[PDB]
């Protein structure tokens, strides 16, 4: 008889919460023929602010959080081979290779306080701002919304202002007029009224200028502590294919998202595959600086970044398997 505590950042009815976390959290609960019972709370209920989550799962405030890796930085720094621009052309592919490389680079180095359940991306990271955005020069003056340093570090090199903040502040920051517009994935739009509250938005065809690195992760005590059938329960439903069906779960809803910003009239900039030369030009710098940073720390940076893209090429869609499970 085993009570677990999820402790989250967006709503319950948010597309990753209920499509994805409630899945897991169902599956766990399934698969423990009612032996685990999963209590979820969103929109940090229990208290404290978004980066603060993993230090939750840490300290055993909650047992199980997901977070955003990137909330706390200088910690994880192998995740950020995901986050380089223009580097993922399919969030499936690049949450497969997030756990191969997870379970290779980190897991026993720089995860090794937590048990790690789940790693993934989301669909592709784009602008969304109060005037239209077609070229980086339109960027110049504005404040724009970032979720990790490398987001920072790609704002500043196209002439905007980088704001860091949590993603649940930014309707209140584009309310107040704080920031003048945001990245994010289309997904999470619609949960932060972002349609409401702008009306241009900037994509791009082919590879996504950027997108951040998430993972579920538990108090390894409330893990170490559970009988062990019921270890096996957790690690059944977690990992690899979990990983592959958050990421393409995450992605595939940005289209109904995309939708409502069409429907209402807010003005949508696609830049081309032709056009992005433009962005990767200011952009690309990031690829030299992160591999030497990691040089100066004994990382193989560029291994990192060739093992990415190897494993990225190798991913094919008959491994995403994941679904709802057995007793
Ligand atoms: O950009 C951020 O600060 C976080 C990104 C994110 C995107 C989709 C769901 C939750 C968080």
């Amino acid at each position: 008889e085993v009570t677990l505590t999820l402790h989250q950042f967006l709503p319950a009815q948010a597309n990753v919460p209920k499509d994805v976390l409630d899945v897991w959290a169902d599956n766990v609960e399934e698969a423990s023929d009612g032996r685990i019972e999963i209590e979820r709370y969103p929109s940090m209920q229990l208290g404290g602010t978004p980066p603060e989550l993993m230090d939750q799962a840490i300290d055993g405030i909650a047992d199980i959080v997901w977070t955003v890796v990137g909330y706390t930085p200088g910690r994880y720094p192998s995740t950020e081979v995901f986050e380089l621009p223009f580097m993922v052309s399919d969030a499936r592919a690049a949450s497969y290779a997030y756990w191969k490389m997870f379970e290779e680079h980190m897991k026993d180095g720089e995860f090794a306080d937590v048990k790690i359940l789940g790693t993934w991306v989301h669909g592709p990271g784009m602008f969304h701002t109060n005037k239209p955005v077609a070229v980086p020069s339109d960027l110049e003056g504005m404040k724009i919304r970032g979720g990790s340093r490398l987001v920072n570090d790609l704002l500043t090199r196209v002439g905007a202002e980088p704001i860091g903040m949590p993603v649940p502040a930014i309707s209140e920051a584009l309310s107040k007029g704080v920031i003048d517009g945001t990245t994010i994935p289309w997904e999470v739009t619609s949960a932060l009224k972002v349609p409401e509250l702008v009306g241009n938005h900037t994509e791009f065809d082919g590879p996504a200028l950027y997108n951040l690195t998430f993972v579920l992760a538990m108090n390894k005590d409330a893990y170490e502590s559970l009988p062990e059938d019921l270890q096996e329960v957790i690690d059944s439903q977690s990992g690899l294919a979990f990983s592959i069906f958050a990421g393409g779960t995450q992605a595939d809803a940005d289209g109904p998202a995309r939708q409502i910003a069409v429907d209402r009239g807010n003005n949508i900039v696609t830049v081309s595959q032709e056009d992005a030369k433009a962005w990767d030009a200011l952009v690309n710098p990031i690829y030299e600086t992160w591999v030497a940073e990691m040089n100066d720390k004994g990382i193989d940076g560029q291994a990192l970044i060739d093992e990415a893209k190897s494993l990225m090429e190798e991913y094919d869609p008959s491994m995403d398997t994941y679904g709802k499970a057995a007793a």
